[PDB]
């Protein structure tokens, strides 16, 4: 019996951190390459988690299987598709998927990820693979499904390409930028390549989203905050450190893309202390319950809202108002935007 078996909103979950084992299995024979398991189930269990561990730590788990499905024309555009069919069956009506380009590319990529040998795949055209399957998934399966590119912490010089991308495909699936990677990274936030592509996502309109305040302090939220210019915050639960932050962007209708059972697997969160989301629940802030990364955290969307439901006490009322409140705060046009609230209000009867 899940806990909130109706419609859903998802906003933070990462398409290369969601492919299924059995899809990177295939591949990994087709293309001769080599995986650190041989079955599928044994694969699941080497490339997820069962216990915290760290930022750092859990992005080492994307080596294992990347290398197989980066370059493969018909593998990007398969787990894109497949993507889909996986959320609609989490009875979730609209998401927004993340990745970055440049690491499922094999030509045109300076520091050529997963030591690929070169190709033809350029990062524009893993957005034209993966717009296709998402387009095809959301045609077959009857949910709205959008995409976000993502600018990877330590590579700045990916990000104003990142930021062409997203003019590019503007709401032909690409609805905002990201900026994701290892926090840990002192100062990345502040690179200039970062810096100037949000900036000019500003002057152009596209949407911002930012990683802060997951593993960093409220200092990382605040230049998230007020040199990148976020919509959205990815995780930050460390921006309750800082009082005043804290209630000004809650004062301000700041949107906190929550990830329960990830901040566990990752240290975000100390379990030996109540979950931010606790607080952002009582003081009815704006937020949202994402998965992140299903695959590498061996997880559904009941995960989280189970574990918000047996421990942190939320409601069925809680998860509507979350809900809507994520369709509110979605990078969607207007237009669209209004026919999901009428969808969830419907179903919600
Ligand atoms: O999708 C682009 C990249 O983002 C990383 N990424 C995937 N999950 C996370 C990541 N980034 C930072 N914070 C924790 C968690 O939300 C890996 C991937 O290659
Ligand atoms: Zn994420």
């Amino acid at each position: 019996t899940p806990a909130f078996n109706k419609p859903k909103v998802e906003l933070h979950v990462h398409l290369d951190g969601a492919i299924k084992p059995e899809t990177i299995l295939y591949f990994g024979k087709k293309r001769g390459i080599a995986l650190p398991a041989d079955t599928v189930e044994e694969l699941r269990n080497i490339i997820g988690m069962d216990k915290p561990l760290s930022l750092p730590g859990f992005l080492a788990k994307f080596d294992y299987y990347m290398p197989v499905i980066a370059g493969c024309r018909e593998a990007i555009k398969r787990i894109a598709y497949e993507f889909v069919e996986m959320k609609a069956k989490e009875g979730v009506v609209y998401v927004e998927v993340r990745y970055s380009p440049h690491l499922l590319a094999n030509s045109k990529v300076d520091p050529m990820p997963w030591n690929q040998t070169e190709g033809d795949v350029t990062p524009d055209d893993v957005v034209d693979l993966v717009n296709q399957g998402l387009q095809e998934g959301e045609q077959a399966f009857g949910i709205k499904v959008r995409s976000i590119l993502c600018c990877m912490r330590h590579q700045p010089s990916w990000s104003l390409e990142v930021l062409e991308l997203c003019k590019k495909y503007n709401q032909k699936t690409v609805v905002a930028m990201d900026l994701a990677g290892d926090e840990t990274i002192e100062g990345s936030s502040l690179f200039p390549g970062h810096v100037e592509a949000y900036e000019g996502a500003v002057k152009n309109g596209i949407h911002r989203t930012v990683h802060a305040g997951e593993v960093g302090s409220p200092e990382v939220v605040r230049e998230a905050v007020d040199i990148l210019k976020t919509e959205r915050v990815g995780h930050g639960y460390h921006t309750i450190e800082d009082e005043a932050l804290y209630n000004r962007l809650l004062k301000e209708n700041m949107h906190f893309e929550v990830c329960p059972w990830s901040s566990y697997l990752t240290g975000a969160w100390d379990p030996k202390t109540t979950h931010a989301v606790v607080r952002f629940k009582n003081d009815k802030a704006n937020y949202s319950l994402n998965t992140d990364d299903p695959l590498i955290f061996k997880s559904t969307l009941d995960t989280d809202y189970q574990m918000t439901k047996k421990d942190m006490g939320f409601t069925e009322e809680e998860f509507k108002r979350l809900n809507i409140n994520a369709a509110k705060s979605s990078f969607l046009p207007e237009e669209e935007k209004k026919e999901l609230l009428e969808r969830l209000y419907r179903e919600y009867q």
